[PDB]
């Protein structure tokens, strides 16, 4: 008697879902620059914990998401990653196509280039994406670079959020700035308030909103089993109330989240990264 | 040159001492609930730290608790928990009785049952309770549920303090609320600030108040070796103020402390809650 | 294309460095208050971390710091410790000598009083010094117990920065009081907010200030491998922006920091130590 996320898996086919929970466990993503292997054990990690946590009715935000129904559509499996990559577009496209939202929990952040991409061609040309992560993504041969690339997305509604000027080159800034985007520094954040700083956020990512939150972004106290830890990032409690943020606000039709990585620490991590996607949900719950 | 709490320990005899210290050296609580095994260590890691820390003259705060006297009554010692339970509310009464103060250091959560007992039987039809807890403790066959239950006590002057939404049932919040019982969820103790928060409780639970600290209410950053870590919750500080507040308040008139768990983590938190044990105690150095 | 920290090392000779790294592999400090070995590790880790983190152009806080050379004079090595802090004191003295920058990475916080002596023989009868620490090291057979027995020092130009009254001796406290030094609980420093308070430190300590960073004065949870690890402290954005003050203040003339220690813990808290000194190089890079 105190039901929790996993009473809410209650829609016998995937259709039937509101939410639905695809895993990527593939590595490729921050360890390519000097990040610890490991993030592909994200997914079996968070469903550990998905299965434990998240009371249904909470009377301390006062959101009932006992009506919401989740689906797991499982992990993404290939022999190769360039084919994991086109699975993956091709699973979140197809749910965002019969207008159900995808979670896809990674996984390294390479993860968000397919997803972006679903994001394309189920809203040709009218697509937003913030980039919630201490690095910008963009450097030459990850994720953004690919989308900042493509003809029918407009920079100007593409916002790096949270970014830390210590990690961030100054060719990549450059490179995002060039292409119209937006840089919203973890001292602005800060000095902002973290959730009013994410509204200032959708307000420019507009309508068709790819929330993509790279657990990176994190402080590594609260958040230590992460491939790239951060001396100095968000707190937890700042990336709960951003995810429920993310979850009340129609305009956001998908949502990622990369680098969680057991081997570097699998007890607390995994538990704020469900604590994450359950504010999430809560936020989800209160759509019109 | 450096006296710490281990100079206070000058009573000879038990009757000689202000505050007298008793272990409960038993895992039953947060452990029913999901929580690690552990608990049961809690007492002797507090010990380790207890003859360690603490200068007992603070300039920081220019509290001078050097005319305390301290005294450690050992461990509750049984062969069965009922017997243990039966043996610590004895004890707890009997310092009661006599005007000391008993601090109970767990050991598991399921102690504030016999302690709460001990109130009721010290202080027949005039007692508060404060349960500091991420969880309510009030779930059917909990230590709260117990005393709630009790002819004696009025729910009026039960207050659930930092409990967090995301771990406390629907029915559980309807069962203290129904009961008269007060909850001061997380976010409302952190938007009042921790102690004008723990003022206004000490205000409900009036005279004869038993402060009841689970650990499982600190943030994980901070207290991570508990049995029910919190993703969010008081900071150290917080619970040090807390503390401070609880022992100046001449209301207080008795103490426990559950959840300590150094199989989760040995060194870090086991401090803090010697130190926790320490704002106490300087507190109560003020005591008119 | 992404020059970082490692990049600036490109003064063939010590002489053309404006900044002088100096390694001192010994334990001797905290650890005699009941501290952990291994401080002694602290030089190689913080080396492994250098050579990996720091943006130079920093778009954050718009600061370039690619015009600094740095130079890493290795660590000083001794038969005897006596003969370590001969060494350490006339190798930093000859640095000072020649207008450079010397930053010592410790090790124990002994090294303090032979970069002391350094100062006072550099700058006769006009130095400053803040130690920024949990303790005071004042206490009798300390670095600054030492400094403040100099003849030429005057105490009124001291200042003890985030010390902790719960691990301060009160005779301690009022020796520094006694030689006219000036504590800076770290309850001050929260209430004015850190850099704030530094501001004000730096005010006391005038012309040709020693910035003395014990890494014990940062809370664990940010900071866990330390000698002397603390519950409450500076908070890792506290300290960072406490070094790139300290870097912009052209009455800094020197900076040592003590107590790394990577077997307390050896990924998180070198990196920490690295950002702190990289947040002291931007700071730096501003000097007129």
């Amino acid at each position: 008697d105190d039901p929790r996320l996993l009473s809410l898996f209650s829609a016998q086919r995937e259709e039937d879902a509101d939410i639905v929970i695809i895993g990527f466990p593939y590595d490729e993503g921050c360890v390519r620059n000097g990040g610890r292997a490991g993030a592909k054990k994200g997914p079996a990690a968070f469903r550990f914990f998905l299965q434990r946590l998240g009371s249904v009715n909470n009377l301390e935000l006062n959101v009932d998401a006992s009506h919401l129904k989740l689906y797991d559509a499982g992990d993404i499996t290939a022999s190769t990653l360039e084919e994991a990559h086109e699975k993956l577009e091709s699973k979140v496209f197809t749910v965002l196509a019969r207008g159900a939202f995808p979670f896809v929990i990674g996984g390294g952040n390479d993860q968000s280039a397919p997803n972006g991409r679903a994001m394309l061609r189920a809203f040709p040309g009218d697509v937003g994406v913030i980039n919630v992560d201490s690095h910008l993504d963009v450097r030459p041969p990850t994720p953004f670079r690919q989308l900042l690339e493509e003809s029918s997305f407009s920079g100007k509604r593409f916002v790096e959020f949270a970014c830390q000027g210590s990690q961030c080159g100054a060719l990549h800034a450059q490179y995002v700035r060039d292409h119209q985007g937006h840089l919203m520094w973890l001292s602005e954040v800060r000095k902002k308030g973290a959730v009013a700083a994410l509204e200032d956020a959708f307000g420019l990512t507009g309508k068709n909103t790819f929330f993509s939150f790279d657990v990176d972004s994190l402080k590594s106290s609260d958040m230590p089993g992460v491939s790239c830890p951060a001396a100095v990032g968000l707190s937890a409690q700042e990336a709960f109330d951003m995810c429920f943020l993310a979850g009340k606000t129609p305009t956001v039709m998908m949502m990622d989240m990369s680098e969680l990585n057991p081997l570097v620490e699998e007890y607390r991590s995994p538990r704020v990264a469900v604590y994450m996607f359950y504010h999430f949900v809560l936020g989800f719950a209160t759509r019109p």
